[PDB]
């Protein structure tokens, strides 16, 4: 593939103007909810047994179209996410070359509990997999996290946080990523409580701005035998906080998709 060079792509490294005027959601959404005037949808998971959480979308016309701010006050595994919702019986390759340009600020080390994740997230279904455990996939491309009492937020998380097995690694978008496969045994999922697999790419050098070549991760996982199947559910930008009191505030979240030649097939947002 040729890296896309289109003038609509916002340079992440200098996309650092604070956004205002969000539309905020304070409760669990019960799945994907489409956003007004936008190709994207959001999802919130906010436990009523924890404290106040919110996700505020910055709208269709600024910050690349998918930017949001999230806050949590002593959550129990807050997840706020926003981006592509698919679920139309297609494998990842149907969506061509997927990218996400991003720039955010966040609260510091130890403001999000013992585990936390920032990056790209979703699910995929693979019903024809011979191993029943691999028929449902939850996936993460982890650009950053909040560390914890024991480990700096500048140090990449490993299998003591994610669980599972290091499968390999590769280098893309300026860092090595460690690839991890984990099995979740009888755990909540988009298909009810069951056994399913998780795929992780962990950025070895955490960062708060840049471009994620999402498709490159999908390709690498499949080469290692971590198959995604033929029904991709979604592809969204996530903040997940196990606990703590913190925030995440994006100045840019811009998804776009291109052909192999580097022509833009989809970008947001849609004279001087």
């Amino acid at each position: 593939n040729n890296r896309p060079t289109d003038e609509r792509i916002i340079d992440p490294s200098t996309a650092n103007t604070q956004l205002t005027g969000g539309v905020c959601y304070n409760t669990t959404s019960g799945g994907n909810k489409p956003l007004a005037g936008s190709p994207y949808g959001y999802e919130t998971w906010i436990d009523t047994g924890g404290g106040v959480c919110s996700l505020c979308w910055y709208g269709a016309d600024q910050g690349g179209g998918a930017a949001f701010k999230a806050t949590w006050t002593n959550p129990h595994d807050f997840l706020g996410r926003l981006g592509y919702f698919w679920n139309e019986n297609k494998p990842y390759s149907h969506y061509e070359n997927i990218y996400c340009g991003f720039n955010y600020t966040r609260s510091g080390r130890k403001t999000a509990g013992d585990y936390s994740y920032i990056g790209i997230y979703g699910w995929s279904r693979n019903p024809s997999a011979s191993n029943s455990n691999e028929r449902l996939i939850e996936y993460y491309i982890v650009e950053d996290w909040f560390g914890n009492q024991w480990q700096a937020d500048t140090s990449p998380m490993g299998i003591n946080t994610t669980g599972g097995t290091v499968m390999g690694s590769f280098t893309v978008d300026g860092s090595s990523y460690q690839i991890i496969k984990n099995t979740r045994v009888n755990q909540p999922s988009i298909e009810g409580d069951k056994t399913f697999v998780q795929y992780f790419s962990i950025r070895q050098s955490p960062r708060k701005s840049g471009t994620i070549s999402i498709t490159e991760h999908f390709r690498k996982w499949e080469r290692l035998g971590m198959k995604l199947g033929d029904n991709m559910y979604e592809c969204k930008f996530l903040i997940e906080a196990g606990a703590g009191e913190g925030f995440f505030d994006a100045r840019l979240i811009q998804f776009y998709r291109a052909d192999n030649e580097g022509n833009i097939l989809q970008i947001t947002p849609l004279h001087h």
